[PDB]
C-alpha cells in the first residue's frame, strides 16, 4: 500500500511525521496483516494556506490521507483501516479527526509495483 | 470530493489560486449539489520545468486537475463537471483550456472520510 | 496518461528529469500505441525524509510512479507497462528497480481531460 499524505510545512515536526507514518504503518500491518515494510508513507508537504474546504482558505492544519491499496479486502475492514488511521494520526499529529480526511482507492494487484517487483503477476 | 490540483510555483497568485478553488468548488456544488465545504482544493506546487508532455519539458503552464469523487455519478453529470472544471479554471487563472487537463477518479463512499467522519458507514 | 512520479529533491538532476520522462513516456507511446505528446509526466518532489517504508525514514533514493491511465488496457499490457517502467527509470535516474514502485490507476476515458478535450465523450 502506498499512502499519500498531503500536509502543510512547518505544521508535522520532522518527529510527529515518524509518529504518524508509524501510526498509518501499524494499524495497516494489523488490520490487514501485511508485513510492515511492504507498506509505504509518502509526505507530500505545501506551504500553509493551500487547502480550500467550501472556496475558503484555511491555516496549516489539514491532513488528507490518500490510501492506494490493492483490492480483495472488505468494505468493513477498510472502514476499520479509516477509522483506525483517522484516530492514530489524530493522537501521533496531536491533530483532531475533524482535520483528518481519509480516502483509499483500490488497483489490481496486477498494476502495482513494490521493491521492483509486482505483487501478482500474469504468471 | 478532494481536488488534488498541479500547478507551477510562481504562476498563480496567492489570489487566483483562491479564484480557482472557488472556481472547482461552486461547479461541484452547483451540478452536483454537494454543500460548499465538503469540497476541498489542494493545490500542489512544485518548481516550473517539472512537467513534461511527450518527454519535453514545459514551461510553468500547466493545471492539473485531479479530482477524488464518490461513485454514483453519471458520465454525463461528470462530463459536465470536467468541462465547467476546465472553463471557470480558465478564467479564474486567466489561462487557456488547452493547458488544463481533468481526470475523475471514483472511489466507493463507503472509504471516504470527511472531517474524520465517513460519508456512508457500514451500520 | 498522467505520470505522477514522486521523488526527492537533489536526488534526480533536471537531466535525469528529462531522461526518466522520456523512459515513461517512449515506453508507454511504444506498448500501448498514444501519441507521445497525450503523455504527461508531471514530477512531485519532496524533501529528503519525507518517505516511511514499514515506518522508518528513508533517505532521498525513493521512486514512486503513479500513473493515471484510460481503461480498456489488459493485465498482460500494463505488466509489462509496468516492467518497462521500472527498468527504463532503472537506467535513466540510474537507481535500481528495489527503489522504484510502480502503480496505475484506471479511470473512464469519458472522464479523463487532455489539452481542454475529452478523450471519450458522451455526443
Ligand atoms: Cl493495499
Ligand atoms: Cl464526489
Ligand atoms: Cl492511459
Amino acid at each position: 500500500p502506498v499512502y499519500m499524505v498531503y500536509v502543510s510545512q512547518d505544521r508535522l515536526t520532522p518527529s510527529a511525521k515518524h509518529a504518524v507514518a508509524k501510526a498509518i504503518t501499524d494499524a495497516h500491518r494489523g488490520l490487514t496483516g501485511t508485513q510492515h515494510f511492504l507498506a509505504q508513507v509518502n509526505f507530500q508537504e505545501q506551504p500553509a494556506g493551500n487547502v480550500f474546504l467550501g472556496g475558503v482558505q484555511q491555516g496549516g492544519d489539514t491532513i488528507f490521507v490518500h490510501g492506494l491499496h490493492r483490492e480483495g479486502r472488505s468494505a468493513d475492514l477498510k472502514g476499520q483501516l479509516a477509522q483506525r488511521i483517522v484516530d492514530d494520526v489524530s493522537v501521533a499529529a496531536e491533530i483532531d479527526r475533524k482535520h483528518i480526511w481519509v480516502y483509499f482507492g483500490e488497483m489490481p494487484a496486477q498494476q502495482m509495483v513494490e521493491y521492483g517487483r509486482f505483487l501478482m503477476e500474469p504468471g
